[PDB]
């Protein structure tokens, strides 16, 4: 197995996969490694035997559609490797914990939001549907942008966006367009 998490790239207290060589520290992983369970299989295997299990769900799939869905077990999972995928980027560090804001010429946004918010949502299970979870996630890239205006730093938002836009279509498999 590596000796890095697959998620900060640190070593550490590491729990190691059964079935790939990928390690984690406990709360790297989402969900946060299992107490017992031996084997255990991570994250990223268990979505490769959703994958194997149903080879159809890979063919294209409209954005609208996978939002409906209500979360039941496998959404609930997906939605869990897609936050996963973004915490893997280090300037997730930016969206991770609580932002406060205080610069001259902007105004705070009105509904607030952080990665590690989502990730607490989606432990109580507080997303019904698809929907729920990536406009949480599509609001904390949009208040970025809208309260930095013209800062360069602004496309620090823009940057952890494109990882999360794209990781949605990938394990979403929605139909690829130009
Ligand atoms: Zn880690
Ligand atoms: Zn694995
Ligand atoms: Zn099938």
């Amino acid at each position: 197995n590596s000796n890095i998490c697959e998620v900060c790239n640190k070593w550490g207290r590491l729990f190691c996969c059964d079935t790939c060589p990928r390690s984690f520290h406990e709360h790297c992983h989402i969900p946060s490694v299992e107490a017992n369970k031996n084997p255990w299989s991570c994250i990223f295997c268990r979505i490769k035997t959703i994958q194997e299990r149903c080879p159809e769900s890979q063919s294209g799939h409209q954005e609208s559609e996978v939002l409906m869905r209500q979360m039941l077990p496998e959404e609930q999972l997906k939605c869990e490797f897609l936050l996963l995928k973004v915490y893997c980027d280090s300037k997730s560090c930016f969206f991770a914990s609580e932002p406060y804001y205080n610069r001259e010429g902007s105004q705070g946004p009105q509904k607030p939001m952080w990665l590690n918010k989502v990730k607490t949502s989606l432990n109580e299970q507080m997303y019904t549907r698809v929907e729920g979870f990536v406009q949480d996630m599509r609001l904390i890239f949009h208040n970025h942008k809208e309260f930095y205006r013209e800062d360069k730093f602004t496309r620090l938002g823009i940057q952890v966006q494109d990882i999360f836009e794209k990781n949605f279509r990938n394990i979403f498999a929605i139909q690829e367009t130009s």
